[PDB]
């Protein structure tokens, strides 16, 4: 069951999709997979330390960087502790444990077992890790801040309670019968054919077509299409891709071998996805839910079972050549035959693996078996250091083999939760490339989220973002989400509920406001009136008392600071919202700022931001900090989501719009003044000059690499404290934004050098060749990003921007001399493209 059906209505509304719905399935893969996941769920729900789960201590094994060791000169660290408006400070050793610190303290208050929380956050200092290795702590030191902690009692784990569960030698051939569309697009008598491809990692094995016929709402062929491939030569996760041309209009897929290892038989009526204008949506096994409008196709299958010596110098060297090669450098057939013939040697190089597995005739069963026997003797892989780049490459769209893919996931098992989070978004996107719903990766995500509430929390928002936005992959993800929610345990189930209500109310209000101010760049007085009046109407009796901040889940937002809420001056109309802090133990009257925006696809932003955090950990590996500000951003629904407001920041634009703000005129000395008036000490000023030379530099390198470098002044921001950063990534050229305003902070004005600019060029180039040491990682992440994240994109040229950007094939010399001249454009062009945004207002 009676109540067991509410739970299911509870799940469905937290998901935003009904997994019990079967109107859009031509088999039971989804149901079977809802079934399959219970165990890995129940297994992980069975095996998690209830208290450690409840406190989700956030923590790393990485060393502390050179830079933050320079921040400590006593081998000793200060921590302020409070109980109830009593508070004292303790000199602690960087290697001290939490429990070990309770010893130095049960020494104090009085002259049972309690826990240390961060003041203001649902964030705890527990577990047998040294304080140096909690992430909050490294965070405090970086920004120059005290460590404040309250002694309370731990969260009862009975709040994590989980509801009790209740579970041939023939050639291949396919009868195409015809297609039907109800209403016809273009109407002038055109010409139309079907194309049917047998696929495996975009590797096309065989292809057949039809005779073309007149494109009328119904087109009937009734033809057998006999392929070259043999039934016994079909591989698992091979797709029957079916496409319609006149050129490409619609596409649809059918897994030829089903999730039971069963060849696929019978009649199918497939509703087809329509093209807009390669792309992960193209790969999907899902069918178009919109049956009323969509093109569809009828087919039939009547087709049961199935489940050394020493190499010469000059070839080794071709092989090593091949292997050295970047991910996107394609293999000649010469290349591939080499790789294969010498597969056992190729096996001793883990860098080879992607290249080697894309040198497999997956359309011969004989070869696949040899390939599986290859995968048997996996000593060398099994024992290699985890290379995420490498590992990820084996998860992309090029690899549709269950067992190749599965070796990559074996490697991920060894990631700590710290890193799981780094790549979590990209791993979640990688599911799009899994041929089946139920996959080792899916399972790995499921597992790891249930294991740790932080990962679980982000996993939720990531899956939900996609479910709500993408029809191609919402069924699959919805099944993985349900699986998660079923184990995350009631505490979280309530948190998610709080959150989902709030963000649904606030998007109502976001969109209603765009209706009102049409475009008219001004926000009428009446617009804020109503904005104000609604938020009063919303808190009244409806909104949650409080709630976790999806982008920063340690933070429980309280009530709204309605006085300070507003709408922004955009052509879009984003909401500027500020909330009180629900935690009354917190340190500040500083509100929680959140912007709500409809108008740009924010998945794209999420992806860039993540890559930014990765670049930042890469610089952590050379003891480098470049002070990037990858503020929080969460896609929640359709071209809509939320954003962290970064306190005490303005637009480079508005800094020009201060003294001038004209019809578009710029001045050089003005940034540097803005900083002086916001630096109560002259040190603090040069420290802002400081943070800026870094932030500026880092943002110069990263932006060039991704190719999002020619940006307006308006979409770059700086803090009152010197931290510059780009924003709004949903939105003569120039490689990046290094304006003349910037360089004058570096003691220079177009065509000279200085103490702080030599330093700028120093970091830049170091930063640049540091990323180049992780070239293949960035290539793979960017490539994947594009495929899962974007519009359409050319599966050569778009993808291939970044390898000329990272100046592949070159030496730290040539490469620096590449990047250095990229600077000496922004010195030639100065204002000239900055200048340009506006002029095109009419061009
Ligand atoms: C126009 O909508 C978009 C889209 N993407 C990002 C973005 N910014 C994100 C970070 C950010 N911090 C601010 N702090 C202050 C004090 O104004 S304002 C802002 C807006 N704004």
């Amino acid at each position: 069951s009676e109540e067991s059906q509410a739970f299911q209505r509870q799940l469905t509304a937290l998901i935003g999709y009904d997994v019990t719905d079967v109107s859009n399935v031509h088999d039971d893969e989804l149901e079977f997979t809802r079934r399959g996941l219970v165990t890995p769920r129940m297994a992980e729900v069975a095996s998690r330390d209830p208290k450690l789960y409840a406190m989700h201590p956030w923590v790393t094994s990485k060393p502390l960087p050179e830079y933050l060791w320079k921040k400590i000169a006593n081998n000793c660290i200060f921590i302020v502790i409070h109980r109830s408006t009593t508070s004292q400070t303790i000199k602690v050793s960087p290697d001290d444990t939490p429990g070990a610190i309770l010893q130095s303290f049960f020494t104090k208050m009085a002259k049972q077992d309690f826990v240390l929380r961060v003041c203001g956050r649902d964030e705890y200092l527990v577990g047998e890790t040294p304080i140096k290795n909690f992430q909050w702590v490294r965070h405090c030191l970086k920004n120059g801040e005290e460590i404040h902690v309250v002694l309370d009692t731990p969260p009862d784990p009975a709040l994590d309670e989980v509801r009790k569960e209740e579970w041939c030698d023939r050639k291949f051939r396919v009868k195409i019968r015809g297609i039907d569309i109800p209403v016809l697009p273009r109407n002038t008598d055109l010409t139309v054919f079907v194309e049917a491809n047998i696929q495996h990692g975009q590797q096309v094995l065989c292809q057949r077509r039809t005779s073309p016929k007149p494109f009328t709402e119904e087109v009937l062929w009734n033809v057998w299409l006999e392929f070259s491939i043999k039934i016994k030569d079909l591989p698992k996760g091979a797709l029957l891709n079916l496409q319609i041309y006149c050129r490409l209009l619609y596409y649809v897929n059918l897994l030829l071998i089903d999730h039971r290892f069963l060849l696929r038989r019978g009649e199918y009526v497939l509703h087809m996805w329509q093209i807009s204008g390669f792309n992960a949506d193209k790969l999907t096994s899902a069918t178009n839910p919109d049956k009323e409008n969509s093109m569809s196709i009828s087919i039939l299958l009547d087709n049961h079972p199935i489940a050394r010596a020493e190499m010469p110098n000059q070839l080794r060297k071709q092989l090593e050549a091949i292997i050295a090669t970047d991910p996107l450098n394609p293999l000649t057939a010469e290349d591939k035959e080499l790789l294969w013939h010498f597969r056992y040697e190729s096996l001793k190089h883990p860098k080879a693996y992607p290249k080697l597995f894309s040198s497999v005739k997956w359309g011969q069963q004989e070869i696949v078996a040899k390939t599986y026997q290859l995968l048997a003797r996996r000593e060398v892989w099994d024992q290699s250091a985890l290379d995420v780049g490498l590992t990820m490459q084996l998860l992309d769209c090029n690899f549709s083999d269950e067992n190749v893919r599965a070796i990559a996931v074996q490697k991920l098992e060894s990631l700590e939760d710290d890193d799981v989070l780094h790549y979590l978004l990209q791993l979640v996107q990688a599911v799009k490339f899994e041929p089946y719903h139920d996959s080792a990766l899916a399972r790995f995500l499921l597992k790891r989220g249930l294991r740790n509430k932080r990962i679980g929390h982000f996993l939720f928002w990531f899956l939900r973002s996609e479910i709500a936005q993408s029809r191609h992959y919402q069924q699959r993800f919805a099944v993985i989400l349900e699986a998660y929610l079923r184990g995350c345990g009631t505490a979280m189930l309530h948190d998610f509920t709080q959150q989902v209500q709030v963000i649904e109310m606030l998007q109502k209000v976001t969109l209603d406001i765009k209706s009102l101010s049409a475009e008219k760049y001004d926000v009428s007085s009446q617009v804020i009136s109503q904005l104000k009046q609604k938020l009063e109407n919303l808190q009244n009796s409806q909104l949650p008392e409080s709630f976790r901040v999806p982008y920063d889940p340690g933070l429980k937002a309280g009530a709204l600071a309605i006085e300070k809420c507003k709408v922004m001056a955009s052509k879009k109309k984003p909401l500027w919202l500020e909330f009180k802090c629900a935690d009354p133990t917190a340190l500040s009257n500083e509100t929680i700022g959140i912007i709500f925006k409809h108008g740009d696809d924010l998945r794209q932003d999420m992806l860039i931001l993540q890559i930014l955090r990765i670049m930042e950990s890469i610089w952590e590996t050379e003891s480098l900090d470049l002070c990037l500000l990858p503020y929080g951003c969460i896609s929640t629904g359709d071209k809509i989501g939320m954003i962290e407001i970064v306190k005490d920041a303005t637009t480079i634009a508005k800094i020009q719009q201060s003294t001038v703000g004209n019809t578009g005129a710029f001045k050089d000395e003005v940034l540097n003044h803005w900083l002086k008036e916001k630096s109560p000490t002259e040190e603090k000023f040069q420290a802002a000059v400081e943070r800026f030379v870094y932030s500026c530099a880092g943002y110069c390198v990263a932006t060039f690499v991704l190719g999002i470098g020619d940006r307006h002044n308006d979409n770059i921001m700086i803090t009152e404290t010197g931290n510059l950063f780009h924003i709004d990534f949903g939105h003569e050229r120039v490689p990046f934004v290094l304006t003349p305003d910037f360089l004058f902070v570096m003691g220079t004005s177009g065509k000279k050098t200085s103490p702080h600019f030599q330093k700028f060029q120093d970091i830049c180039v170091k930063a640049y060749l540091a990323l180049r040491h992780h070239t293949n990682l960035l290539i793979i992440l960017f490539s994947m990003m594009l495929m899962t994240g974007m519009p359409q994109l050319t599966s050569k040229e778009d993808i291939e921007y970044i390898r000329d950007a990272l100046t592949v094939g070159k030496n730290e010399e040539d490469a620096k001399k590449y990047f250095l001249d990229q600077i000496e454009v922004c010195r030639d062009k100065g204002w000239t493209v900055q200048f340009n945004w506006f002029l095109h207002l009419v061009l």
